[PDB]
Formats: structure tokens, sequence, C-alpha cells
């Protein structure tokens, strides 16, 4: 009665695996979550294309992830690979050769197949409502996702990434450049934004959520400096809220520093190198659909892929 879901990701890999429980109320208790620093991100070339060493290490992740879920009687695993292998040019090539190589094949979903099955992840990580409105900011792509208490209604995936606007924007050396960048983002979103106004805006009851990585170290750089420990003291973020006030704080604090200082802003460790525009696109976008407060889940893409497989 075990599961196994992963995704492969541009800088990581995760392997999920799930009992299943008796099918009459359903359910699933999470057995264990396994990561692989698959890097994909360094292993891209100057057209975006995964190098024969991005290729090693997908097959050596998926690989491993494959003895994994067998040695825990999980059997097969469900492989989705989201924004690196989905802009690489040669992604559906490299995803055939490693299933080629390893019997996984690493399925490319699409920004929008990433939402929807990411809605399902927070429905179970955090309380929904009626009319939910959540923003999905991954590596290349930003997915704004409308519904209910049970599944997405409506789904848009713009390629507003926090890698991806990083690189669409390059920083100057200058002390304004931080606050330029994310001006410049901010139009970005907007801009693209402008063809869907009223798809994803903010109706009287309207809640919204945030999933991933940036929003989750947004929420414990916040927390922090609201006087709290580090999440990884106090049990995590989930289910944290923050003020689009507090984010605009935070945004301001990290546009007037460097790179480097930027990694030593606590909670924004590990993200120093693309903070700054991803909270760009954060703060644009919610600003722009009239987002009071966030809560932020930790479930996403792997939990909604659980969902789907029961
Ligand atoms: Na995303």
């Amino acid at each position: 009665m075990r599961v196994a879901v992963a995704d492969v990701g541009t800088n990581s890999s995760h392997l999920l695996i799930a009992e299943a429980l008796p099918g009459d109320a359903g359910g699933f208790r999470v057995i264990d979550t396994l990561k692989d620093r698959t890097r994909l991100g360094e292993c891209l070339d100057t057209r975006g294309e995964l190098t024969p060493e991005g290729e090693e290490r997908l097959a050596s992740a998926l690989t491993r992830f494959r003895e994994l879920a067998a040695s825990a009687g999980a059997g097969d695993v469900r492989v989705y690979a989201t924004s690196a292998l989905r802009e690489a040019p040669n992604g559906a090539e490299v995803a055939e050769r490693v299933r080629q190589r390893t019997g996984l094949y690493p399925a490319v979903i699409s920004g929008v197949r990433e939402g929807e099955l990411t809605y399902l992840g927070v429905r179970e990580a955090v309380e929904l409502g009626p009319d939910n409105v959540l923003l999905d900011l991954g590596g290349g792509s930003l997915e704004f996702v409308r519904g209910a208490e049970e599944r997405a209604a409506d789904v848009l995936s713009l390629p507003l990434g926090a890698i991806r606007m990083t690189r669409a924007f390059p920083e100057g050396d200058g002390k304004n450049a931080g606050r330029d960048v994310a001006d410049a983002v901010a139009r970005q979103v907007r801009e693209l934004l402008r063809p869907h106004a009223g798809r994803f805006a903010a109706r009287p009851g309207t809640q919204f959520f945030l999933s991933s990585g940036t929003a989750e170290a947004a929420a414990d750089a916040i927390a922090q400096r609201r006087g709290g420990r580090p999440a990884e003291a106090a049990g995590g973020v989930n289910g944290e809220r923050f003020t689009l006030t507090e984010l605009a704080d935070l945004l301001a604090h990290v546009a007037r520093l460097r790179p480097a200082q930027r990694a030593r802003v606590p909670g924004l460790e590990r993200r120093g190198d693309t903070i700054l525009a991803a909270l760009s696109v954060l703060h644009a976008a919610l600003d722009a659909l009239g987002a009071r407060e966030v809560t932020v889940s930790e479930g996403a893409l792997r939990e909604g892929m659980l969902i789907e497989e029961l």
C-alpha cells in the first residue's frame, strides 16, 4: 500500500514515498521525502540546453530514486519534470534518454498542469475556502490558480520565474541596481497580466495562498523580522501568514543589499542569487490582484501528484 512520486525541478529533485490508506476515507501518510541536489541549473548551456553532465546527474537521481522506492515496497515511481526540462530545447530528448538508461520517464508537464496539481498539494496542506487564488512561483514560471475547496477552476502560467527574471533583468553594479531590477520585474509582471484582468483579482472573501521555495523563504524571513525563531526551530512555515506590507518591507530591505548580503538575511539563505527578482515577482503579482494577506503552504506539486494517484 505504498506509492512513490517524484518531481525534477531545476536545482533539486525530490522523491516522496507515502502509504496509501484504506480507500474508504482514503488519504495518505508521508513515509519519507528524499532530496537529490541535481543542480540542473548549472548544467544548462548558453542556449539553455541540458549538458551531458546534466543528463548524467538526472539519470543518477532517477536510478537512486527508483531503488529507494523499490526497497521501500512502493513499486513504480511517477516522475514529473517542471521548468528546467520544460524550457530546455532538448528537454524531451533528455527525458527519453533518461528513460532508456533508468527505466523511469521524467514526464515534462506544462506550467498549467503543474499549477493544477500544486493546488491539490496546497489543499491538503492549508485550509482552502470558497474562493482561493494561489500563486506558485518556480524557477521558470509563475502559476496563477483560482478555485474553491476541492480543485482548480482556472489556471494561468506566465514566464515570470525567479531564475528567469533574475536572468532577464541583470543587476548592475550601482547602488540602485536592486531597486531598478525590482521595478523592471514589477513592470514585466503587470504587462503579462494585462491581457488577464479580473481572472485572479480579489473579490470579497477571496483568500490568497503561496507555495514553493521563494514564498517559504519569504515567510521565514518575515517571521524572523517580527522577532521569531528560524523556521527550522519552529517546525516549518506551513500555514504562516504575512501581509503585503510585510512583503514590501522585506523586498525594500533586499533591494538595498548586494547578492552576497541577501544570502545573509535570515530566512533567505540559499536564495541570495534570485531572491530579489523573486520577491519582486510575488509583490507585484499580489499587489496587482489586490491581495492584502497570504497564507503559505508547504504542500505543492509532489503532494498534488499523490492526491491524483490516489
Ligand atoms: Na511555478
